[PDB]
């Protein structure tokens, strides 16, 4: 458990356990969480649309913040 998990945990403001699930599901960057079609994110266990939209918003805000 390294870089990718730490990024999701810190910038998406979620628990490490779920950040770990994201990596196991094949995700590794904020760009993916923010821009990949929702239908895809909705395929991972534990996620429903409202939460996916919240995570996408956080991913977008994180990218803007990091760019600074
Ligand atoms: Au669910």
């Amino acid at each position: 458990a390294h870089a990718a998990i730490d990024t999701f945990t810190k910038y998406l403001d979620i628990d490490e356990d779920f950040a770990t699930v994201l990596v196991e599901e094949g995700f590794s960057t904020l760009e993916e969480l923010a821009y990949v079609p929702m239908k895809e994110l909705l395929e991972i266990e534990g996620l429903d649309e409202p939460t996916v939209e919240a995570l996408r918003e956080r991913a977008k805000n994180a990218l803007a913040t990091i760019a600074q």
